[PDB]
């Protein structure tokens, strides 16, 4: 990677305090301290949550999200917000900054498994399986009309 | 397994029609036709979506949802509604009735892989990994 922009610190945040231990469904904030050695006109930041055994659980880009990011030389705060709709367990976070995405016109900075965090308990209902889909349920008697 | 209540049909429906092929993030409607030969108190319905590789992706029941279900003899319609925040791929659905239980030890009806469905497109953004967590992103210049 060239290092025109750099991730200097990552912080995991609930809506009430910093922590690396969340109930399932709690809102997760990923904060990245970014520094841009120069002016970059198309920056793309990505996050990737992984399993305790290396399975990709979820990853996304600001390009995939259709969010344009232009930086000037200086320090920045990048924040990702998302419901932690994941089964209890042990996880790792991976992050990256680059310009392009197809054939990666260049890589600015990426940190493999920069962080460990865990998910314990349920803030919403209990469920089984890797992920949680918010669900509603109803039933009606139907007459043989 | 005791048949005092029986699941007689399962249907998958998008918000536009019955179908077994959904884009990722589309809303999924699971309809179960239930029949109650008699009066059942303390009924519990569950669904389980599974990988094409045996991985449990997501499962829940009406007990875990704290929704009490009491039937009188007759026909019923059970519906489950949920965003299919799942990676593109091929999946199976499993559904069951049991009385007021977990593990479904008093099971009225259990149908393994009652339905096959696939997720093919992306209705929301693209993502990688098993599931999709809806994400928001912001950036601010700081001193």
């Amino acid at each position: 990677m060239n290092f025109k922009a750099v991730i200097k610190e990552v912080r995991l945040k609930s809506e009430h305090g910093y922590t690396n231990n969340f109930p399932s469904g709690d809102t997760l904030f990923i904060e990245l301290d970014v520094e841009a050695k120069e002016d970059l006109q198309d920056v793309v930041a990505g996050i990737l949550i992984r399993d305790r055994f290396g399975q990709d659980i979820f990853g996304i880009n600001t390009y995939l999200m259709e969010k344009k990011v232009e930086l000037k030389k200086g320090k920045y705060l990048f924040t990702f917000k998302m419901p932690l709709n994941l089964a209890p367990g042990k996880y790792t976070l991976t992050v990256a900054l680059h310009k392009g995405m197809d054939h990666a016109q260049e890589c600015y900075h990426w940190i493999d498994n920069v962080c460990n965090f865990e998910v314990n308990g349920f803030k919403k209902e209990q469920f089984v399986g890797v992920c949680y889909l918010p669900t509603e349920f109803n039933y009606r008697k139907i007459p043989k009309l």
